[PDB]
Order: structure tokens, then sequence, then C-alpha cells
């Protein structure tokens, strides 16, 4: 009997081929949709409905008070990071709640001292819990989903990531969660894909995880590598309901952190969690910069206008529609051109 | 049942592997031909034929009357841009018919406003209406092409884009098109890959059309992407009867603006006409500058040139001919050494 | 009938599709581990385990006593190079048995001197000798790979290399060996791939080793190309036992060479021994420069850190469950942004 | 019925896919060969077998008589280009002749002058006549070879080129070739694949071309795209018998031209025959230069010895049972990390 191509005798050693945002666009078709009148509301989870179907990261170069009062105000939503005191996250909800009842969700780990920090959560008013870990194919953090949706469950909705196959969704699903966090690898500052050498591209990993979710009424939020407006589209396109934002808005004034000037451009500085800076186990995480952006409400308006487009081109009236959406792949060759191609840039481009 | 390889149930999910000019080659094939006897004339509408096959897109800083007049006088023939009043645009229409009774043709856009600049144009003796939008696929676009076929179709030529499917392409020949132009994403100067995420690889966006458009004797313009002059000899190989070029035309003497010399080099600006600059709805172009590169004439004999050579190599002494060659795919392997690979030049080319 | 798509009409002349480390990531999967309970011994040959499966090359800008006992104290091994006297490659086994009993190897060519290079190694204490060839397919290492086990196989366990083939393997399994390394070409310094044109990417050539030494309980040495922690999480999971470090481990305090600060920064020298400086054919090797990377016990910590991390994504406990584990393919879009992409990285980072 | 899934509904018209030296590596197999004992001979043409398997390019910065006579003594041969008058072309021949009975051919085109060009050549002594065109497969460049062969292919061998595909190798084995010339495009200073858009890569056309010469028995010369010594090994292994050689000849002191000093380095003019300086069409060469590589012998040993290297990996006494080696494919990733990965060249090598 003759080998597999590519080594070895066991046609399932190397699973799939994954692909990433970079390799496949969106296809236009028949339309009656103009980016005026598309509706860009989404599920976050199976009861909380959102505006413009954009969160930004739990990360401590992110989502503070006043990143996660913007995003409410724009119709998105911010999720708290969790590298503070279970006092003082507390305390940046009722902020939050002070200023309109605006919704607003919050980063836990898993464990004793994450269990009193989800309690204190909850009585301040937090509307959504995040089981925020790296790898949630573990009985360990499987059972603190159930556990909090046993036992607060009435009161809040409960997330649990991150993952990257069917069979990590289907375990999340079977333990209560009301929406899955899908992302193993892909982060703008992320390190574990050299580090470990583990990871998925991220259009296959929502595939994937669509693939148990939908079948069960459970919203896909996809978490990481969004570098574009267009990635937004084409993450939805793939089956996820929501998409979570670092990097694209980490250089914001509302986000935490100091102006940067440097020869003569700004920054601002942007973190990985399991960078040695934030967690004072080897990093898998860096330590940078960014370009400074401006104003929140101006970035979610160029972001959400990419969105309208994308969903004119496809025939898309919602976003329940645009996840039916056909994708075409495309080779080195094609992308390379994509980035501006042959055409020294000489003005300001905002998107 | 076992998944598709990349992810999730459905195998139309990911529907084809678009391909564009730089994953393919012409194979040379038995010839009776040289450059010098063969015959470059092909078909721009039903109705009109050109001796050599090549347009100048419709943008504000590529033509206006004098690159129109010289086009014609090539061979060729210019679309005027459509970014200036209806008194204006028509007046240009004129000052050509003035030179000689050259062919011209004129953009126009949907709606009420369209309506009057059409008309306008038909009365000053224009040839050619284009119907000129970013997504052809939609009942207002298809109806805008039907009524002026009703109204002036027995006066003047009407072409409809831009599409890139078989089923976009289709619907235009139902409408009663007389030329489809193919094209969504590919030009040197669009972001709309980056911005919407939404395209498609033009020798397989040209393939699709070409199966909905050739059966029915409508000729299709292969619109945006052409960097080089052997880009021409891939898009009519592909199965289009002409090629519409920006970027290659706008560095000449005969296209709008004034000459820019900076470091001792010359340069001219170029601009989508979904900049914010050419608005003045996100932006899905950018604005730019191209290397000056003197008459017009002397760039379209650099490129028939080309032409000529492939038909040489094809065996093709036609238009129609070349229509029926084969390609071969590269590799990036391939491709990263067609550019000169490893010899440090020294000397001026003019192609 | 029809021909082979890449040309001709024989299907095995082109044999097979090969994978190198960044062609491929681990899939997470259900766990029960974290990285701080994982067991990383393994075995080396048929008789002798190591607490950590790394062992140094085999390489004047590598391995010599200080290096060979650092190596053994923090729990794996080292090879001593070949290029010096008999009498100073015995003295420096005898120097490392005197610093505790620790393992120690030592590289030995084929030949007459050779054989008494071997007999006075085993007298001085050596605990494996490597045959250390660029192509161990040839009978003549074949015949001294076995006269060894003969001769002095009750004393000492014998490796021989290398190879990237699973009939290579086999012959080498059958001369009796007790270990089979893999690798023709892979190396950071090699320049066979373009000198001679021959080579095999390393995932596919352990993959196809493995075939043939596993079923018979051999243990394979992946030896050459790592570049990163997580690239050996990779080979191992690819079915090797252990890996093999030039690159690496080169830049270390304990490393052969003297420092070199040239502009501010910090180096030592690292040369392939086919190189012309080497040597003194044609070199299949260069001569170059690492950055100094401090003392060796922190490098290795790191490298094991890593490692650890992909046996807590992947469930695996041991270094027998993570041979088990499945990978996902990647494309060159994947690729470019597992190096920290679009992210200025203004921190140093230890991995 | 569905598409083909990269666009259209013909299977055939994209109809192959062309692999190029880059895209290949030669497996490791069982030898009893090192590369002392390995035996370089091979044909030239039906009647001239060579000790070296390399000719030179037939262009005015490579090949005139200095060139010519080191390369046979070297063991291979040159042929002289025809950028010159026939009296001064036959001239060099004689020259060649006087200096040993060494061997010698010269290129000739197509036509009347042609004709009296190639007879005052066999009335000097040639031994190889070279109809040196672009495009081989046209009736007039048949009838030339046919018509060469019957007047005086008696005296002297013919060599028809250049080809690309099996039915091209197949009209000049017919016409009555005594060894065929393949490459279309692959050339270090070609521009054909721009300008005109056609090619064909370089591995792919070798075994097209193989395929239908091998049954013949007429030998194949592989002409063009040949970077380094491993690239030689390839296409012998591809089928080819020798290999012609432009850039990598072109900086040695043999080849006609002055040293040109500039910036404290060394190097010598190469320009394609298509270029504008060369033809006093629309050029489809570049002008330029490359890095002096000192006396030709010391380069041909360094090739020969980079090729021997392949026999002894892949068990080849001869350059006939090297024809029978086989290849593994590679991606990307494969190939960025052979020209030598991440180590700080800092000595010089002469391979
Ligand atoms: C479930 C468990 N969560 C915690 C939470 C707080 C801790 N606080 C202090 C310490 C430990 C903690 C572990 C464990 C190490 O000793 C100190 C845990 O295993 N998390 C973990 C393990 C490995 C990796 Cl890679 N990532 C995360
Ligand atoms: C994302 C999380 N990993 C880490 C790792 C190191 C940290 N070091 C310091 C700090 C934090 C850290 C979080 C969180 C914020 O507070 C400081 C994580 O994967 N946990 C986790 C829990 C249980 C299991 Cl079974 N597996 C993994
Ligand atoms: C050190 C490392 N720190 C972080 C922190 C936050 C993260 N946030 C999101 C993601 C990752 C994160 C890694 C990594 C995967 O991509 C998503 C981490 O905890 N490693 C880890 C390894 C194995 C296992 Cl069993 N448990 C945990
Ligand atoms: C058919 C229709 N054409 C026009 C023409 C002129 C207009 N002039 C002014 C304004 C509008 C106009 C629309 C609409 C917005 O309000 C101001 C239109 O929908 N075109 C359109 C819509 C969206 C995008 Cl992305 N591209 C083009
Ligand atoms: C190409 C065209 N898009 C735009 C967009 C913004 C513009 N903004 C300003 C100006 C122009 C603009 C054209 C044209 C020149 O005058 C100024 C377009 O796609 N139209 C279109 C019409 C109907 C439908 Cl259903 N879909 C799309
Ligand atoms: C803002 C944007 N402006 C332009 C203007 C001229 C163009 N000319 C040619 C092409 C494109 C163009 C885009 C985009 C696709 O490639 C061809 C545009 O109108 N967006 C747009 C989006 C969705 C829908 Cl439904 N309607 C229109
Ligand atoms: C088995 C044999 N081993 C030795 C050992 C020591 C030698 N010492 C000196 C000399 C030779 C030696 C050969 C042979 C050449 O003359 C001088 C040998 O053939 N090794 C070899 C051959 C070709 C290549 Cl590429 N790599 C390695
Ligand atoms: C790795 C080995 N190749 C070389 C080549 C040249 C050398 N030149 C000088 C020195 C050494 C050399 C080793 C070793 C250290 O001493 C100095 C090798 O492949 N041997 C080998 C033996 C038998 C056969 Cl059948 N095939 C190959
Ligand atoms: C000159 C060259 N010198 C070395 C030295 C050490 C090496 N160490 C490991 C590896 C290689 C090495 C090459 C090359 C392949 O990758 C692994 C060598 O001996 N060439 C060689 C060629 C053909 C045959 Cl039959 N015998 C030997
Ligand atoms: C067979 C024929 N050979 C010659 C030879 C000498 C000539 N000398 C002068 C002139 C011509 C010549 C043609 C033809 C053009 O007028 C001047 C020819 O057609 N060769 C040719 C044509 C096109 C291309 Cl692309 N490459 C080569
Ligand atoms: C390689 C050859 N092409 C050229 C083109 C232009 C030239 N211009 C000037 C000169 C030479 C030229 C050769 C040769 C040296 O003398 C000066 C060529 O393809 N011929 C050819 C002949 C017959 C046919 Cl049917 N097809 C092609
Ligand atoms: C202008 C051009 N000049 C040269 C000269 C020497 C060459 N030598 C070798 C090769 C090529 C060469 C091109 C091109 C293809 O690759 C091999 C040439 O003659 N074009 C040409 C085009 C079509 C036809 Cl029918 N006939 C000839
Ligand atoms: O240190 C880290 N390593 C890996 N992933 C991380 C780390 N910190 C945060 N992340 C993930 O990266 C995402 C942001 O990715 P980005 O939007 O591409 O910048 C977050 O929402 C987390 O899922
Ligand atoms: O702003 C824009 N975005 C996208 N495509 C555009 C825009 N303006 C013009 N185009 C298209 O780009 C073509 C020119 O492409 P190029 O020849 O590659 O420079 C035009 O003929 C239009 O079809
Ligand atoms: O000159 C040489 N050419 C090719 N491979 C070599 C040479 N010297 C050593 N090697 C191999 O390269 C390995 C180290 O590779 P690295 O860890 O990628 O730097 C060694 O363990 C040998 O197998
Ligand atoms: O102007 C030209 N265009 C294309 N190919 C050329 C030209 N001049 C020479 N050649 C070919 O290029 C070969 C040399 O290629 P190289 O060895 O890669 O530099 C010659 O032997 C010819 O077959």
């Amino acid at each position: 009997t003759d080998p597999v191509p590519t080594g070895g005798d066991d046609p399932h050693k190397v699973a799939m081929l994954g692909l990433t945002f970079d390799d496949v666009l969106l296809l236009p078709a028949a339309s009656d949709v103009v980016p005026a009148t598309a509706d860009t509301s989404s599920q976050l989870t199976k009861k909380i409905r959102l505006k413009v179907p954009l969160v930004s990261s739990a990360m401590d170069t992110v989502t503070e008070s006043r990143m996660a009062i913007a995003m409410a105000r724009a119709g998105g939503m911010g999720v708290l990071h969790r590298n503070l005191p279970v006092a003082e996250q507390a305390g940046q909800v009722e902020m939050v709640k002070r200023s309109g009842g605006l919704l607003v969700g919050a980063a836990v780990g898993v464990g004793g001292d994450a269990w009193v920090r989800a309690m204190m959560l909850v009585d301040a008013g937090v509307d959504v819990l995040v089981v925020d870990t790296a790898h949630a194919h573990n009985r360990l953090v499987l059972d603190m989903v159930g556990k909090l949706k046993s036992e607060v469950g009435d009161r809040v909705e409960v997330v649990g990531g991150n993952v990257a196959t069917r069979s990590a969704a289907a375990a999340l699903v079977d333990a209560g969660a009301d929406a899955v966090k899908v992302g193993v690898g892909p982060g703008s500052i992320c390190t574990t894909r050299v580090v470990a050498g583990v990871g998925a591209p991220q259009i296959t990993a929502i595939l994937e995880a669509v693939a148990a979710c939908r079948p069960a009424g459970v919203p896909v939020i996809a978490d990481g590598g969004l570098q574009y407006s267009g990635d937004i589209a084409k993450a939805l396109a793939a089956g996820a309901s929501t998409a979570m934002l670092g990097s694209l808005l980490a250089g914001t004034a509302e986000a935490p952190g100091e102006l940067i000037f440097v020869n003569g451009k700004q920054y601002k500085s942007y973190r990985g969690m399991g960078s040695l800076g934030a967690m004072r186990l080897v990093p898998e995480g860096i330590e940078g910069r960014v370009p400074f952006r401006g104003p929140l409400s101006s970035v979610i308006h160029q972001l959400t206008g990419g969105l309208r487009a994308a969903m004119g081109y496809t025939g898309s009236p919602t976003i329940e529609v645009l996840q039916q959406a056909q994708f075409v792949r495309i080779t080195p060759a094609g992308l390379k051109e994509s980035h501006p191609h042959d055409v020294a840039m000489t003005v300001e481009a905002p998107n």
C-alpha cells in the first residue's frame, strides 16, 4: 500500500488544511442591499443582542471603564480585564453602570480566587462573565462554566473560551455556555505558535466551531487575528456572530496608557497578557506598540462602514444572511497585490 | 461523514480557487505567425470593432478630451470620466468629435441625474455609454442598462459593469448589454479587498464571465489589475475581447494633471474614484502617484508590441485564435524569478 | 493516456510532497495536563533514557567537555565533536566522567582511523558512539555500524546517521543500530541543498523514518533545522524520541569560542563541519555567527518550558502520548503572521 | 455539470502545473558511489560525447574564442555567438581549431544570410551548428534544421532550439535534429515572461521534452535558469543530457568584456541578446552586470564538484543512472530556508 504523499501511512496524522483571513475573499452576489440599508445587529449570547457586532479584548492595554463606556455607547460592548485586584475590577463595573445602565462584561479565571471574583462582579451588576483561558478543552475549565451557570445563570450570561476545534466547541455547549469564543494562537501579539508550536488558522477554526455551535443555537465570538475592517466581514461569513478586537482598538484615546511621541509620530503601548511584563510559565506574548488612531467613535465608524460595504456586495440585509455567503480561495500572488500594489501612496487613508 | 479538509461540512462554502495574472503563463504552440504579421483587431461591443484592443479608464487622472483623442488615433478608445458637471462632460465629447469624427465613450451612474447626463451625452454624439458601478449585480443597475437600450439603443451602444461571476454576467446579458465589463477588486489603487473583504482574482473572473457571455455573442472587457504588456495577452487568452487600463496610462503626457519633479525623478498623480479626495461611504481607493512615461503613442507601441510577440509564440494570427490558447500554472518559486532574477540591471528598458 | 500534471508520464518521478516545521501546527486536544505536571523523559537509544529529550550537535563550535557536562546536568546529553586528535577527544571523555559519572557521547567516522578512535573512546568510558556521516545509506557506513555492535555492543550503544527516507532507516535497523539519526540538508549552516540539489523537508523525513523504526522499537533522533522551542514539540509529535540542536545552543557561554563584541552587540562563531574553515570536496557548509544567549541552563529552561506548554495544549502527560498528536497544515499566509505580525516590538523576550 | 475549480468548463484550459528548479530537491538513495568515483561524461549530440556535461551560452558577453578554448580544455564546449560579421565568426572558429583541434560550436539564425553563415562555419571546421531561435515550433525553423542536415549532415552535427513542450520537441526530432535545446522564458536576463506573458517552468519543460526525445535516442540540452551547481544535478535528473550556462559563466576572466570596479567590488557586463543594446521588435531582455568570479577553470571545478556530490547522494555512478533519480516537491516554507537560513555569514564561500 502506497504512503500518504506528505509522509507515513496514517492519512489522519495531518488532519486538515487550515485557512486564515488572508487566504479568502467574499464573492459578490445578487443584491437589493446598499450599505445604507444594511442592518448590522447580531447576538452576542443567547439572550443579549448588540446593535454593532464588536467587543473589545480583555487586556490591560485595551479595556478599562472608559473603553467599556465608549463601546456600549457605540452599539457594542467591552470586556474588562482581570489583571488587578477584585475590588478594583468590581468598582469599574459600577462606574460603567452609573453612566446610563450600559451593557458590560468582565473576565475571570479558574479556581477559588476566580470564584470570589465572579461573585463580586455579579453583585456589582455585570451583564456577562467571560471564563478567560488559553485552552478551554479541559474538565477544570468546563467545570467552572457549568458551576457558574448553575449558581448565577439566572442573573448573568456565561461565555467560555478559547477553543479552536469542533470537539472543543461541543464540550463547551454541553457544559452550558451561552456563547463560545474561538481563537488559539491567532493574536497579533501572540507567540504561542512559535513557543509551543500549537495553533489553528482562524477561518478553518471558525468553520469547525460553528459546525458544533450553530445546530445548538449557541453564538460564536471570533477572537484574534483581525487586522482590517474586511476581516470582520470574513469572520461573520464563516459563521461567527460577533468579533473581539485587541490591536485595532489599542490605538484609541479611550484605551489605557499614555501617548508616546517618538520620532514625530505618536504611538501607544500594547502587550499580551502572557508577556513577561503582564505576568509581573515561559511567556507566550510580546510587549510592543501600535500607531495612535484617535477617538474610539471614529474607529468604530470606519469598521462598521467596511462591514456595510461587504453586506451590499453580498446581498445580505442582515448578519444572519451574511453568515450564508461564499468564499473564493486565493494564492500568494493574489494576496500580495491586495495591499495597495504598485502605486506610491501620497495621502492619508482613514481605513 | 468526513469534514471538508478546509473546515465545516459544506463543500461549496469555499466555492472556487481564484487565479490572477501572476499565477499563469501562456504555453508556446505550433506557429506560422511572426509578430509583424499578427492582426490585433477585436470587438469592443456587438457593433464596434477596434484596430488595437485597448481602452482607457474612466478616471479623473486618466481620461479627458486629450487622452480620448490620442487613444482613438492610436487605434483604441477612451472613456471620459464623470466627476464633473454634465455640461462639461458633454463639451468634452464635442471636442473629440471635432477632431476628425473619432470614436469616444463616456461614463454615467444610476438614477435621475445619471439619466439627464446620458441624454446630453447622446445629443453631443457619443458612440458608447458605460453604466459605471462597483457592483452591477443589482436590479437597479440592470434596470438602467435595459432602459437605456430601450430608449437610445438604436443610436448608441450600452456597456454595463462591473461584475466578477458567471451569474452576474448572465444577468447583464439578459438586460441587453452590448458588452460586459469584468473586475471587482483588482485595480492597482483599490482597497475594496481589505476594506470590505470582497473580490475575485481576475483570470478566474474572466473565465467565469466568458462562460456566460461567449455563447450569447457578447464581448467581455477585462478592467483592472493589468501591470505589464504580457497581462494584456493573458486577459485576451482567458476569453476577453478588450482590456481597460488605468495605471499603465496614468503616467503619460496626455493624462490630466501636472508633472511632479521630486528627488530628480518625475511622477504624476493617480487616484481611485472611491478615494477620499475624489469623493470630495468609507473610501475604497487610495491617492498616489506613478512614474512619468512620456507620450501615449510610445506607450501604446510598447504594449501592442508585447501582444504581437505573444501571438507569434502561440500561433495566433487573430485575437479570435488567441482566445483559444492554453495556460500553465506556476508556483511562488516560478513567479519570483520572472521579475528579472539576480542580475544588477544597469540600463533603462522601455517595456 | 494523459500526462502527469507536473510533467512526463511517470507518476513516481516526483515521489512525495515534503513538509518542514514551518508547514504545520499542532492541534489542541482534550486535556487533563497543565505544563507543570507533564513528564518530559524519553529514550535516546534502546537502553538509555534521558530526563530532557535534547542532545547537542557534534560540532567544533558547539560541543566540547564544558558543554557536555552542562547538558548532562540539565537532564540531556552532549556528543563530542571529532575534528581533533584521537588522544584529545578521549581526554575530553575522561574529563566528563570525572565530573560525577555523567552520560556522554562521541562522534566517529568510517574506516581504519575511525576504528582506532572508537576503541580509545570506549576505553575512556564513553556511553554512546555516533557513526557520523552525511549519507548513511551506504554499505560502508552500514558495515561500520554492524562491526561496532559486534565488537563492543555489550559495553556501548551505537547510533547511525544521517538518513532521510524509510528505506535508509530500515537499512540501519537491519545493521543493528540502537538509534537512527534523521536529517539530510536541513541544518541552519547547510548548503547541501544548493550545492548538490539534494535534501528532504524534515517533518516528512521524520514521518518516513519513523514508519520503519517504530515497528522495530528503535528510537529516532531529529537532527537539524530546529529554530524555536515549538519545533521540538513538532519533531516529537511526528514520531521522533529526541532532538539534536546546533544553532540554538551555539550561542551559549558553554559552547567553544570567544565572545564577539561588534557594534555594541555580542555574538559567537558558528560554522558547518563541511565548511572550508572546518575542513582545514567542495564545501557544503558556511562559516557565520549567532547572537550570544547566556548560560546553557537558562536556554534549556526556556526550551523545555515551550515543550511543556505544547504537552498541556495537546493533552499529553508523557512524550509517548505526544507522539500520537495531530497536525494542521498551513499556507504561506498563515506562516507570515506567526512571527509577531504587525506590532512594533519594544521589549526583550526570553523565548 | 460543475465548473472547473479555477474557472470555466474546460478542464484543459489550464493544462499543467509547471515546476522550476526551486520547487524540487533530489532524494538520497542507496549508494556505492562517493564523489571521487563518479563518471560525469554525457552525450551532447548523437555522435559527440563530453567529459563534463556543460556548454557556454551563445551570447556576446559570454562566448568568443577565449571562452571556447577554455571550455574545451575543461572537458565541455563553447557555442560562439552570432552578433558579428560572418567573416569574424568563422575566424574565431579557426582560432579555436589552431589551439589543439578542440571541439567547438557556433550559432546561426534562419534565412539566406544564415545559410551563407552556416556554410562558412562548416568550411572553417566547426563541429556543431546551433539553429538559434526564440521559438523553434515553426515550419521555417524546422525547415532550416532539415535542410542543414540534408546538405552538411555528414560533416557536422545540427542542434535546434528553443522549445518548451512535448509536441515541439517531437517536431524537431522528426526534422532530423541531433539534439534538442529546451528553454522558453527561464533565463536570468529574460523579460519574455512579462513582455509577452509566455513561458514554461524549466523542470516541467524538460520532463515533457524528454518524453518525446528519449524514446527516439535524441539528447536534450537544458538551456537557461540555472543559478547554482545543484541546479545542474536537478536538470540532468529530469532527463537532460547536458546544461547550457550564461549567468554562471559571464563573470569569468575568459568572458568578453572589461572588469568593472565600482564601490570597491568588481563586476562584468551581462546582457540578453534581445536587449535594446544587443539589437543595436520590442526588447525581451535586459542589460546588467554580475559579480566577477575569477578563472573559468576554477568555476567549472566548483560546478562539477557539486554534481559529483549529488551523484554520491543518489547512488549514480554515471549520468545515465542520474537520469533515473527521484524528486521530492517542496513548499515556499522549505525553499526560503535553503538559502542559508538565519546565520550571519562572515566568511567567503567558493560555491
Ligand atoms: C487552574 C490553575 N489556576 C491558577 C490560578 C492562580 C494561580 N496562582 C498562583 C499559582 C498558580 C495558579 C494557578 C499555579 C502555579 O503556582 C502559583 C492553573 O493551573 N492555571 C494555569 C496553569 C498553567 C498555565 Cl500554563 N496556565 C494557567
Ligand atoms: C489565560 C490564563 N493564563 C495565565 C497564565 C499566567 C498568568 N500569570 C499571571 C496572571 C494571569 C495569568 C494567566 C492572569 C491575570 O493575573 C495575572 C489561562 O490559560 N489559565 C488557565 C486556567 C486553567 C487551565 Cl486548566 N488552563 C489555563
Ligand atoms: C503563558 C500563556 N499565557 C496566555 C495568556 C493569555 C492568553 N489569552 C489567549 C490565548 C492565549 C493566552 C496565553 C494562548 C492561546 O491563544 C489564546 C498560557 O496561559 N499558556 C498555557 C499553555 C498551556 C495550557 Cl494547558 N494553558 C495555558
Ligand atoms: C443609486 C444610488 N445613486 C446615487 C446617486 C447620487 C447620489 N447623490 C447623493 C446621495 C446619494 C446618491 C446616490 C445617496 C446618499 O445620499 C446622498 C446609490 O445608492 N448609489 C450608491 C449607494 C451606495 C454606494 Cl456604496 N455607492 C453608490
Ligand atoms: C462607482 C459608484 N460609486 C460611487 C460612490 C461614491 C461616489 N461619491 C462621489 C461621486 C461618485 C461616487 C461613486 C461618482 C462621481 O461623482 C462623485 C457606484 O458603485 N454606484 C452605484 C450605483 C448604484 C448601485 Cl445599486 N450601486 C452602486
Ligand atoms: C466606495 C466605493 N467607491 C468605488 C468607486 C468606483 C469604483 N470603480 C470600480 C470598482 C469599485 C469602485 C468603488 C469597487 C469594486 O471594484 C471595481 C463604492 O462605490 N462601494 C460600493 C460598495 C457596495 C455597493 Cl453595493 N456599492 C458600492
Ligand atoms: C570512507 C572514506 N573516509 C575517509 C576518511 C579519511 C580520509 N582521509 C583522507 C582522505 C580521504 C579519507 C576518506 C579520502 C580522500 O583522500 C584523502 C570516505 O570516502 N569519506 C568520504 C568520501 C567522500 C565524501 Cl564527499 N565524504 C567523505
Ligand atoms: C561527515 C563526513 N564528511 C566529511 C567530509 C570532509 C571532511 N574533511 C575533513 C574532516 C572531516 C570531514 C568529514 C571530519 C573531521 O575531520 C576533518 C562524511 O560524510 N563521511 C563519509 C564517510 C563514508 C562515506 Cl561512504 N560517506 C561519507
Ligand atoms: C562535504 C560534505 N561535508 C559534510 C560534513 C558534515 C555533515 N553533517 C551532516 C550533514 C551533512 C554534512 C556534510 C550533509 C547532509 O546533511 C547532513 C560531505 O561530506 N558531503 C558528502 C557528499 C556525498 C557523499 Cl556520498 N558523502 C558526503
Ligand atoms: C526568419 C526571419 N529572419 C530574419 C533575419 C534577418 C532579418 N534582418 C532584417 C529584418 C528582418 C530579418 C528577419 C525582418 C524585419 O525586417 C528587417 C524572421 O522573421 N525573424 C524574426 C521575426 C520576428 C521576431 Cl520577433 N524575431 C525574429
Ligand atoms: C533569437 C532570434 N531573435 C532575434 C530578434 C531580433 C534580433 N535583432 C538583431 C539581431 C539578432 C536578433 C535575433 C540576432 C543577432 O544579430 C542581430 C529569433 O528568434 N529568430 C527567429 C527566426 C525565425 C523565426 Cl520563424 N522566429 C524567430
Ligand atoms: C525579441 C526576442 N529576442 C530574443 C533573442 C534571443 C532569445 N534567445 C532565447 C530565448 C528568447 C530570445 C529572445 C526568448 C524565449 O526564451 C528563449 C525575440 O526574438 N522574440 C520573438 C517573439 C516571438 C517569435 Cl514567434 N519570435 C521571436
Ligand atoms: O499573551 C498572549 N498570547 C496569546 N494570545 C493572547 C495573549 N494576550 C491576549 N491574547 C489574545 O489575543 C487577542 C487579541 O488579538 P488581536 O486583536 O489580533 O491583537 C485577545 O482577545 C486574546 O484572545
Ligand atoms: O476607488 C476605486 N476603488 C476600486 N476600484 C477602482 C477605484 N477607482 C477606479 N477603480 C477601478 O480600477 C480600474 C483601474 O485599475 P488599474 O488599471 O489596475 O490601475 C478602473 O478602470 C476601475 O474599474
Ligand atoms: O557543513 C555542514 N553541512 C550540512 N549539515 C551540517 C554541516 N555541519 C553540521 N551539519 C548538520 O547540521 C546540524 C545542526 O543544524 P542546526 O541545529 O539547524 O544548526 C548538525 O547536527 C549536523 O547534522
Ligand atoms: O534577450 C534574451 N531574452 C530571453 N532569453 C535570452 C535572451 N538572450 C539569451 N537568452 C537565453 O538565456 C540563456 C541564458 O540564461 P541564464 O544562464 O539563466 O543566464 C541563453 O542561453 C538563451 O537561451
